[PDB]
């Protein structure tokens, strides 16, 4: 089955109240660049960001001219007369909306309180659907934490109810509506609503994994902030998932859960696979189309894993504009980020960034000597990793943040098509490295195992394997007297 | 108030019909052994053991001769007469009935089930009870398993308020029925039920620790069997209870449950400590009146941590009886242990075994350097250690197992009494030495902590302390803009005052 290839779109209200496809001082990358040829490439269009508002009911920003945003939209969902399978979802929230300490977190938090408000807020997702022309709706809430989440998923389980009575209701059972979250992709964020995976992923086609910003100027070293895989030279962090109120073992909780660990790309995908009812075909991993920049970085080390003196916060502290070459960084006043369209044409300029690579985390990497500058970005190569990955882990796809930051050639797009459906690419040679492999067991991924079944009447020493109610397990201590699951003396180890 | 002296009393059946007091070879240590003296040297005798049966009633082993049985127990009672505060108490189970594999472990597991399972056995045991002339009911079943332990607890309450009734009843204000568990004294059989052991520990005036057999023949390395603290250079265990169904997390089972750790009667006992609800004062700490013997032993250090060659199956597999001068084992069959009263007259009839003493873990034990022996096992000096610690931790008291493996003279129940209550014995002075402590901390047994309340809207930095709903909360990493107790980025580390 084909993979998705999920396209985050971010338009600020801004470019839609002043929307034009012929001033990218305007609009830097209108609808207009997204070619039949490019329509092709993706299955999805992720329209950024719709919000929750105070009556709490999806809506547009305030701010927005209705007109003008409904003729956006127009334009993208006229891009399926190119692509029969394309699908121009919204998504709804965002780290600026959603977020903690976000302008709109409090109405994410209300709006899943109540059955009623939970009924009201559903409604107001599918009306929003289907007045603007969308496909579907995806959810971003960075993040509901763990009181907040048997709402969340009953809002989820809401919102499916309403879709799939929708799609019978317009014949759509050839493309259906569909229902996706954007998940966090590092285990911090994660641990707030992991023990309770399986009920947020069962009423979702797909859970989106943010498997990006995994680095930044607000931790003390500078690092790949998208490493497929680890590097023992990078930070190792503490596994906030040993502290998920999963009421595991101590045992069990170790074996799932290594402490610390390198927060990778590979890390949050085996996260996700090793909890039950989490099928791999619904978790696509999410890859980054712009780079983080760090100035005050040592050598040594092509600028990775240094020490630098870049401000953390939000919005930029100051009006220093450091990243030589980043015209873009000057427009939006914040040098701590560029997109890969701004990083090629600084790498095409002479301003002194040697462009290097990991070959453990499969990524690249700037370094300008000069300034001491670091940044951490992706590119079709490290997509073929990726793409690979992808394939053999049998992921529903890729998601990108966002389309909008891809070169006027739509490079980055392209070879994500490619390494999943063109003919002429063979990656069957590929190799994927040593670099460092998330490896805990959790209920979800269990070795297959073989073992002489559990006798009841029999004692067992230390480290006895036998079959049990279709599982392998292991005694963690010696003179077993009693079976598996009522004796907690048995530790779960393989299946079948 | 006095501190309890429990002693477990075990007669086996075939002891029972042919009771006797003048042949010690068919009765070791008949009641009469014990004088008015001793008598007021225990507030408790467990008589052991009578089980349950198939018809899911306490009852008597059916082997054995009733008359005979009535015989014994008035002995015991008559002990009444010289201690006004002694109690005769019956206890159901031991480790022969009541193991997983034991001859009548379906009938405890079935007996509990249900409201009239626990109904009908409840009644049963105040009407044995009453019918024999005891004083109260000890259960020892060794172990419930987790899916059982409900079943357990309501059987207690059930026992509880039948007894309480029986007291008015019977007008004893002054010497109420009593109701005590026997109790796990490690980590492993303890992972059980130690998730609810305020909920079984509640109905009961005492829960007896098995603080003894925490080494044996069965493990791999020579050790002491009732280490009061532990030795660096003895081995270690990894803590069981890290594995019990309590839902804590990674951090407060670390935090709680050291791993490894070291097997001793002050695990044990902190161990019940950490949970909330358990009160010191119904801990009552058991002392072994035996030692335990291996062979195939080393040197260098008297025969401690060493391998050994001991067969660990019961019964013992061969007739090798290799315990040089214990008769008692040639007798039972077991050279693998021995009463204190046959361990003495062997340091006595001088045969080649050193006494040592570990000044860490404060226990004896013989070492034969000449056949390679190690006996670990308990004497008067190690209970003045335990009867301080006792004394120290607020305990309820002192238990053992079991009274017909004292001397003749009984010196083991008269040193325990000695220790609690005579006028001219002071160890004030007592130095408990440096051996291992345990200090594991539970969501149950937190510190007074003192910090900030929780700011909300504030962003808290890795290892930031503040005081919200009750408890001091620490957070685990960084840039925490959650609230303490719901996520998992907070750990309670403290309780406000
Ligand atoms: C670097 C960048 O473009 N930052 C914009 C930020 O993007 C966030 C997304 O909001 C969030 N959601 C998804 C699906 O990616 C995410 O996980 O990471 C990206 C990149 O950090 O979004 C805000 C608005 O919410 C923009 O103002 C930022 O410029
Ligand atoms: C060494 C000894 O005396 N062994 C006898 C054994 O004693 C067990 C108790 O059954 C059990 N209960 C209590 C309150 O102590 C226990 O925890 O350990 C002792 C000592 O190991 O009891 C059985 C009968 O159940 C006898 O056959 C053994 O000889």
């Amino acid at each position: 089955t084909r993979k998705a290839v999920i396209g985050y779109y971010f338009i600020p209200t801004n470019q839609i109240n002043n929307y034009t496809e012929t001033d990218t001082s305007v609009v830097p990358f209108p609808v207009s660049n997204i070619t039949p040829a490019k329509a092709k490439q993706l299955t999805h269009i992720n329209f950024s960001f719709l919000d929750i508002n105070s009556n709490l009911e999806c809506a547009w920003d305030p701010a927005t001219n209705d007109a003008k945003a409904r003729d956006v939209v127009n334009r993208l969902t006229a891009l399926k007369a190119h692509n029969p399978s394309l699908r121009i979802m919204f998504s709804i929230g965002g780290w600026y909306y959603s977020n903690d300490l976000g302008v709109s977190h409090a109405n994410y938090v209300n709006a899943v309180k109540t059955p009623a408000s939970r009924a009201k807020f559903a409604q107001s997702c599918v009306r929003i659907m289907k007045d603007y022309g969308f496909d579907g709706v995806d959810i971003d809430w960075e993040y509901p934490q763990a009181a907040e989440v048997d709402g969340f998923i009953a809002a989820l389980q809401e919102i499916r109810t309403l879709l799939n009575q929708q799609t019978i209701t317009d014949g759509r059972q050839a493309l259906p509506y569909q229902l996706t979250i954007a998940g966090a992709g590092g285990a911090f964020f994660l641990s707030r609503y992991y023990s309770k995976l399986a009920q947020i992923v069962a009423p979702l086609d797909y859970i989106n994994l943010m498997t990006y910003d995994l680095a930044g100027p607000w931790e003390k070293v500078t690092n790949h902030q998208a490493a497929l895989f680890g590097d023992a030279a990078g930070p190792t962090f503490y596994n906030a998932l040993r502290e998920a109120n999963l009421g595991w073992s101590w045992e069990e909780l170790t074996r799932a859960f290594p402490s610390p660990f390198s927060l990778t790309v590979d890390a949050a995908v085996q996260q996700h696979l090793m909890m039950e009812g989490v099928p791999s075909a619904k978790i696509v991993m999410g890859v980054p189309f712009y780079g983080r920049a760090f100035k005050g970085v040592s050598g040594g080390n092509g600028g990775q894993y240094s020490s630098h003196s870049t401000p953390g916060e939000d919005p930029y502290p100051s009006t220093d504009y450091w990243l030589v070459g980043c015209e873009e960084c000057v427009r939006d006043k914040d040098p701590r980020i560029a997109s890969y369209r701004q990083l090629e044409q600084m790498l095409q300029g002479n301003y002194g960034y040697q462009r290097l690579w990991n070959d453990k985390t499969k990524t690249p990497y700037l370094y300008h000597a000069q300034n001491g500058l670091f940044v951490t970005y992706d590119d079709a190569e490290s997509f073929k990793y990726k793409a690979k990955y992808i394939k053999q882990q049998q992921l529903g796809g890729v998601m990108f943040w966002h389309l909008g930051q891809d070169n006027r050639n739509g490079d980055l797009l392209a070879a994500l098509d490619r390494y999943f459906n063109a003919a002429d690419y063979d990656d069957s040679q590929l190799d994927m490295g040593t670099g460092l492999r998330y490896t805990g067991v959790g209920p979800g991924n269990l070795p297959i195992m073989t073992a002489p079944a559990y006798v009841p009447g029999t004692t067992y020493a230390q480290g006895a394997l036998v079959s049990y109610q279709g599982y392998v397990w292991q005694t963690k201590w010696g003179y077993i007297t009693s079976a598996p699951g009522s004796d907690s003396a048995w530790l779960k180890v393989g299946r079948v």
